[PDB]
């Protein structure tokens, strides 16, 4: 029900050897919680949680099992009454996860952000984020306390908070300008350069040195053989590759053939595989004659669009203009529909003229075009016309082409007067829920970008090669980043902290 | 050179009759509304900067492929596709009818890269501006009020 990764305690080894020749339990309350939540029992799992300790690591498992029982329910076609029972025990727990999330924060900063990081030796050595992350719950990481902390890890153990950016900048740019900046409490190096930070900088700066040599590359003659640029943009596709096959072969199953299609969930890698098997080709009719050199060059050519497209993943990291595009993203969908509509107007009007003007003309492919182009490009301003209804020294005119003016008048007041207002409209009166969804999910996706970069090699795709070589000879041979180990009087009074935050949140609610 | 920089300098003490237009009742809150609407049109301008580039890039690629390099290569890129925008969309200055000289070799791409271009350009990021300044005007309007009074 939890996972792959997850591992039940009962199945371990030491609990298989004392359960053979068949003592007690350390936390019995963790025991009945789980007893009561999978056998359905609300009113039971509520009074339980309320008691022991681990009180927000027991609802989001809880949270998290409801979940997965409903999901499972609803797939074997049961009686749909249980698939939406099980869903408002979910919403329930998390909902009780996120007031106790609240309190906590509300009381202390500080012991706050220690409980969402401390391991977890009872629920398989999982944090409270990872829990959290796992049963999808968003308004549990967009909360301040879990944003704050997942800032801290992205940070890395640098303490500059008030302008940063351009720091990291100038300490890529410039080494000997890495030993003046503060630091969390030689070896100074290797902390600046392992940050997430500092690797997302990197790699941004790579990508704009390639998307300059690219540009370069297609504007300037190309000879017969490649030139400088050009190895270094072959080189970087190259890399780029292998490094996506890495990232697929290391990935969460342990089959090879499922972890492909836990790859193919994003729309960017399936979107990259596909531009860089398109590069491959293009480079294989470059290296010919000149015909096949010319098909290559043009593969280029539209190939450099979608390089240029995907500055908009380097630039979600950014606060504002992340959600910006996730309501983009939405908008195309919203407009996808108008554009049927104005397209069947288009081809209307386009079949009309044509055969009103030009009424003695053989089949022949031109005929496809003269119907899209000119009444597409008559709205977006050139009108002209001259060119349509020509003033027919003086050629006969054509029968019946006094309706032409009167049909493009009629289509213009269609297309540019009522379609585009009503689609502003459109955009105008449903901005606010997809505004709000776009930050929700940004917030909680901040969360993966700072996973997916605090794993990463340290060196940019151009020069990756290299740290792909190490992990080939360490194949014949987590302090902070996920977790935080804490010693057994931490640990008790983090407890204590839980235990005192849970009643006086029950109190409160209760006066 | 004088010249110029006297043309430069009437720019902008044209442009400072705004600080003069400031003590109306009206025309002061407008003047702060444009103040913070320049920062959300900024915002927007760098997404529609780079379809831009990508379309331009493309084209000059597709139809030029024997230029030496030279710093017109740097103009040809954002001249035109920023003035197409602008209602100046031409068929016989891009795109040209290839007596005749020969055809370039895979011509048929720019006419469907300038129509997504557009569609992109004038029907999606000028539409969402809108809606963005449409939806957060209340909340200038009452602050600039304020900070006008
Ligand atoms: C299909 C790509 C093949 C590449 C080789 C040919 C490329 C030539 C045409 C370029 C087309 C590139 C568009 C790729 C966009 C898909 C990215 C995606 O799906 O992520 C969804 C992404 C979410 O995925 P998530 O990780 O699950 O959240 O949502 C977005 O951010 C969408 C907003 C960005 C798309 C706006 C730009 C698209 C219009 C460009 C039209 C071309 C203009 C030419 C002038
Ligand atoms: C940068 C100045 C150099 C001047 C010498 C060269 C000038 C050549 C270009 C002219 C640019 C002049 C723009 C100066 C505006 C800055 C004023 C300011 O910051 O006050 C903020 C001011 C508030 O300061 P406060 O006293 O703290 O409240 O807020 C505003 O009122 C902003 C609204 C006015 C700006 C809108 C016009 C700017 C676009 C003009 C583009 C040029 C069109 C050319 C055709
Ligand atoms: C070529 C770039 C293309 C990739 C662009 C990659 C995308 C990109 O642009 O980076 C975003 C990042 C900005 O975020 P950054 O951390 O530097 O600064 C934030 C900003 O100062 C806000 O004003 C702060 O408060 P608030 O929010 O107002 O309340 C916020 O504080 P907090 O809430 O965090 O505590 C700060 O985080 O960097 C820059 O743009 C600075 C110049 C660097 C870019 C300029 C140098 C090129
Ligand atoms: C008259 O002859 C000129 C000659 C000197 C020629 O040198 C050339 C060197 C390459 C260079 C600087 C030149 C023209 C286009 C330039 C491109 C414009 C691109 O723009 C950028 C624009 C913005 C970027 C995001 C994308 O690329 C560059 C990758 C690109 C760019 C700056 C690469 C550099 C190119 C001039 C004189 O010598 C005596
Ligand atoms: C140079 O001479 C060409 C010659 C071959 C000529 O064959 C012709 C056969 C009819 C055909 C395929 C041709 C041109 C217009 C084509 C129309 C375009 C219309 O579009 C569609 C567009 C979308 C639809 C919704 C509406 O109609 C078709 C009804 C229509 C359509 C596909 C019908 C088919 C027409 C070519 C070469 O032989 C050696
Ligand atoms: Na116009
Ligand atoms: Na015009």
């Amino acid at each position: 029900l939890m996972g792959g990764a997850y591992r039940c305690n009962y199945t371990r080894k030491r609990f298989r050897t004392l359960y053979h020749n068949l003592n007690h339990f350390p936390f019995p309350f963790h025991e009945l919680m789980v007893w009561a939540v999978l056998m359905k029992r609300q009113k039971m799992a509520l009074f339980f949680w309320q008691h022991g300790e681990e009180a927000m690591a027991k609802a989001l498992v809880a949270c998290k099992l409801c979940k997965a029982m409903a999901h499972e329910a609803s797939e074997n076609d049961m009686v749909d009454d249980i698939s939406q029972e099980l869903n408002h025990n979910s919403r329930d727990f998390g909902q009780l996860a996120v007031e106790l999330l609240d309190q906590s924060y509300k009381q202390d900063e500080q012991l706050a952000m220690k409980l969402l990081t401390y391991e977890l030796k009872n629920w398989s050595n999982a944090t409270c984020l990872q829990l959290a992350v796992a049963a999808k719950h968003r308004d549990f990481i967009a909360h301040t306390c879990s944003q704050m902390l997942l800032t801290d890890m992205w940070m890395g153990r640098l303490r500059m908070r008030k302008n940063s950016g351009l720091k990291v900048i100038l300490g890529i740019l410039l080494p000997p300008s890495i030993l003046s900046l503060e630091f969390k409490n030689g070896r100074k190096i290797y902390e600046f350069y392992n940050a997430p930070i500092v690797k997302f900088w990197f790699y941004t700066l790579a990508y704009i040195g390639y998307l300059m040599l690219f540009n370069y590359i297609v504007l300037v003659k190309m000879e017969r053989w490649p030139s400088t640029q050009e190895w270094i943009v072959i080189s970087y596709i190259f890399t780029l590759g292998i490094e996506k096959m890495r990232e697929i072969l290391m990935s969460e199953p342990g089959k090879l053939l499922q972890k492909v299609k836990v790859w193919l969930q994003e729309y960017w890698n399936v979107t990259d595989l596909i531009a860089i098997l398109l590069f491959s080709v293009g480079m294989i009719l470059r290296l010919q004659d000149q015909p096949f050199r010319s098909d290559g060059r043009v593969i280029y050519c539209v190939n450099i669009i979608y390089w240029y497209i995907r500055l908009l993943d380097i630039f979600g990291v950014n606060k504002y203009l992340g959600p910006y595009v996730m309501m983009i993203g939405k908008m195309m969908i919203d407009m996808m529909y108008f554009v049927i509509i104005m397209l069947v107007v288009l081809m209307s009007f386009g079949v009309a003229r044509q055969a009103i003007l030009f009424p003695n003309e053989e089949p022949s492919w031109k005929l496809a075009k003269n119907i899209f182009y000119m009444p597409y490009w008559m709205i977006y301003g050139e009108v002209f016309a001259d060119q349509i209804d020509p003033p027919c020294q003086l050629p006969p005119c054509k029968t019946g082409a006094w309706i032409v003016p009167a049909i493009m008048a009629c289509y213009l007041l269609v297309a540019n007067i009522l379609l585009v207002n009503l689609l502003i409209a459109v955009f105008n009166n449903t901005f606010f829920e997809v505004k709000s969804i776009s930050n929700q999910v940004w917030k909680f996706q901040r969360y993966q970008l700072i996973m997916t970069f605090h794993e990463r090699p340290v060196l940019p795709p151009p020069l990756i090669i290299f740290s792909h070589m190490t992990m080939i000879f360490q194949h014949v041979c987590r302090d902070y980043g996920l977790k935080l180990f804490i010693t057994d009087d931490e640990l008790k009074k983090v407890h204590d902290f839980e235990e005192q935050c849970i009643e006086e949140y029950f109190r409160e609610k209760d006066d």
